[PDB]
């Protein structure tokens, strides 16, 4: 029985409540010696942490979609490990393979039916990015600009996008020049992060939310108004936003981090003058929910992979080390920590 470490859920910060490290707690249990036909040993490589993981931390998430993490039991999410032992009669030892219920544990017995192999030439080796820009939240960025955004090329639009420097927005402001906008301004939380956004990303502006006159920089920024709002936070950023949008615009909802830690139902409704806004210029405000066009996954990953080969998608991340800094790298993310997406490094051993 080797000793491996996991990560179980250990109190709730209540639907109204603040996430913090201690949420989470590290404890080491014995693992299987027994590889059972159809099961798998794995080597966790890496984690994600992820916003919508605070409503997993809430006895009831809200939806359908995603069902709540148990007290005392192991928490689980997006990862990438390698096979070190196979009876699975598909998969073999040193195969890397992800699943989006990968138990935050150090070493995991699992049944191969519940994984999905992966092909490290897609990200030039970068296995953690299959967790990211070619992964779940570049899928997020291109589908939700793609199906909601109504950019063609040559109209000179005009696109905002709100958390710029996460993993999504980072994503989805590369993407609203590849399709044809002619002007992306980004809105984050530093200063630092607004460097990186016009230095290496190819924003035309950036604009920090928490040190800049946000409708003033609008204004200077997007001369022409906005077209397009890729939105990543909600909140009172999204009004300013939208107080500037024009005409038959469009704003891709991508998630509204800023009410994640408060009981009302999502979307949360537009209060009375911004929904009048809303409404008197006809901007469009429809949710979108990733997992509702996963018949698009695969060209999408393609053509993520694709744009990350050919040099043209930038691709950002942060690590944090260490199964212990789970609950840490969680809390970060929420707050801001990460440039691009956040990512936990479990280990390097792949030989
Ligand atoms: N629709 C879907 O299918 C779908 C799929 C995946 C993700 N999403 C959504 O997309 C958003 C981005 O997700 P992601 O994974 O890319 O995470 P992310 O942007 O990498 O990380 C979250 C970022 O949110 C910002 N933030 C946190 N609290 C905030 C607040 N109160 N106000 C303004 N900004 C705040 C922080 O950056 P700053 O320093 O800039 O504050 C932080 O780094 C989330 O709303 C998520 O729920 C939707
Ligand atoms: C809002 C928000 O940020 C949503 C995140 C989603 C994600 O992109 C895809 C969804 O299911 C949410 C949660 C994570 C994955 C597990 C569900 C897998 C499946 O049911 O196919």
């Amino acid at each position: 029985a080797m000793i491996v470490q996991r990560v179980v859920l250990n109190s709730r910060p209540g639907k109204n409540g603040n996430p913090v490290a201690e949420n989470f707690r590290m404890e080491e249990v014995y693992l299987p010696d027994n590889i059972n036909e159809g099961q798998v040993q794995v080597r966790t490589l890496y984690l994600s942490v992820d916003p919508y993981m605070r409503c997993r931390m809430n006895e009831d998430t809200g939806t359908d979609y995603i069902t709540p993490w148990q007290l005392s039991q192991v928490v689980d999410g997006g990862g990438i490990g390698i096979i070190e032992e196979s009876k699975h009669t598909n998969l073999t030892k040193g195969d890397f393979v992800t699943s989006f219920y990968w138990p935050w544990q150090t070493k995991v017995i699992l049944d191969g039916n519940s994984l999905e192999k992966v092909d490290p030439q897609l990200v030039d080796g970068h296995l953690s990015y299959f967790l990211g820009a070619i992964g779940m939240p570049g899928l997020t960025s291109l589908i939700g600009i793609q199906e909601k955004g109504h950019i063609t090329a040559g109209s000179n639009k005009t696109m905002v996008v709100s958390g710029a420097a996460g993993a999504c927005g980072s994503v989805a402001g590369q993407i609203g020049h590849f399709l044809g906008c002619s002007r992306v301004v980004g809105i984050c939380g530093t200063h630092e992060k607004c460097i990186l956004l016009t230095s290496e990303l190819g924003f035309d502006a950036a604009i920090n939310y928490k040190k800049d006159n946000v409708a003033e920089q609008l204004r200077e920024s997007c001369p022409a108004g906005v077209d397009v709002y890729f939105d990543n936070v909600g909140g009172n950023i999204s009004d300013t936003v939208i107080s500037q949008m024009n005409e038959n615009s469009h704003i891709i909802l991508c998630g509204q981090i800023s009410q994640y830690n408060k009981d009302v139902p999502y979307p949360p409704p537009l209060s009375p003058a911004i929904e009048a806004i809303q409404k008197e210029r006809n901007i469009t405000r429809e949710r979108f929910l990733v997992l509702n066009y996963k018949d698009k996954f695969e060209p999408g990953i393609l053509q993520l992979s694709q744009w990350f080969k050919e040099g043209k998608l930038k691709i950002k991340e942060t690590v944090i080390n260490g199964l212990e800094n789970m609950g840490a790298a969680f809390q970060s993310m929420m707050t801001g920590g990460n440039i691009g997406k956040q990512i936990v490094c479990i280990s390097e051993e792949i030989s």
